[PDB]
């Protein structure tokens, strides 16, 4: 564990909402005066198993009621900041969900301002480089993506990329087509969740239609052997996320995943912790889940770190 913990590494595949540790959300939800369903915090923290991604999605939305203030959302990234220091990451590409609290009246500025203020003392007191990357939810429409594409314009610096998260299977990447289309138009990078309980095809929207660099999650990947040897011959990266894909059940356990078979054939297969808060464990926890149900090496450890290093946008 201490010696995973000593590597460094990159993050690339992380929603700072999915950093909402239940102790925070208790200390937001006083400071802003809002009464929770929660008794307390035990009792939202067993609130956390799920049988699918919907199941955690719903609550990890209603979790983001108490992201309010600017404050708020520089008190999220900085306590992940802090992890990130404490576990070697050098290196963030987060997402976050603007829609999820623009809808929900909190204006856009704010969002923007709280996050970027973290972002800077990241790199300036942490030395941690950051890529923002903001992400559309899935399950709304493109109209409503294309809203908040509108409103990230003017901030467009701000963002390396664009991303595509949310309840996949139903929403194939093509129903985003446009909006990401014209994202890179006005200058953005494109990434998107495909293949998490999503099928290969997903996947292949995702490369030929977003256009993204990289795909996220992709583990579905595995079905389809003529996308692994596109995977594989392309070296476009993975950002797998191990306890992930066990507490959504995708792996019914951490000995079935298929990402150091992934890595052995050549894919370009990265480790993060996706929504950390909610899975009970960040990037290094990932990392030595492996180690003991799949009894990676540290060979296999030294090199998944150094692709999130290649990977980075
Ligand atoms: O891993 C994810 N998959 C789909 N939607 C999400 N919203 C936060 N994390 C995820
Ligand atoms: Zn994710």
């Amino acid at each position: 564990y201490e010696w995973l913990n000593a590597l460094p590494k990159a993050e690339l595949h992380l929603h700072l909402e999915g950093t909402l540790e239940p102790e925070l959300l208790f200390a937001l939800a006083e400071r802003n005066r809002i009464a929770l369903p929660w008794n307390d915090v035990e009792t939202l923290r067993k609130a956390y198993a799920f049988n699918n991604l919907q199941e955690f999605l719903d609550l990890y939305y209603a979790g983001a009621d108490v992201l309010r203030t600017e404050q708020d959302f520089y008190d999220l990234t900085w306590a992940y900041l802090q992890k990130c220091k404490a576990q070697n990451v050098v290196h963030v590409e987060p997402f976050f969900d603007p829609q999820t609290h623009t809808d929900r009246g909190i204006p856009f500025e704010v969002v923007l301002a709280g996050i970027r203020a973290a972002l800077r003392d990241g790199e300036k007191l942490l030395g941690i480089r950051h890529g923002l990357i903001l992400s559309f939810l899935r399950h709304l429409s493109e109209e409503q993506a294309q809203k908040t594409l509108d409103q990230a314009l003017p901030f467009r610096d701000a963002f390396i990329a664009v991303g595509l998260d949310s309840s996949e299977v139903g929403h194939p990447p093509s129903k985003f087509q446009r909006v990401f289309d014209r994202a890179r138009s006005e200058g953005f990078l494109t990434v998107a969740h495909a293949g998490e309980e999503g099928p290969p095809e997903y996947i292949w929207e995702a490369l030929d239609l977003l256009k993204v660099e990289r795909i996220d999650h992709g583990v579905r990947a595995f079905e389809d052997e003529r996308l692994m040897r596109r995977l594989i011959d392309e070296q476009i990266p993975l950002t797998v996320c191990p306890l992930s894909n066990t507490k959504l059940c995708v792996f019914d356990d951490m000995s079935q995943h298929t990402i150091l078979d992934m890595l052995e054939r050549g894919v370009k297969v990265t480790v993060n912790s996706d929504d950390p808060a909610y899975f009970g464990g960040y990037v290094t926890e990932n990392f030595h889940a492996l180690q003991q149900s799949l009894g990676m090496t540290e060979e296999q450890a030294r090199r998944l770190a150094q692709n999130s290093l290649d990977a980075r946008l």
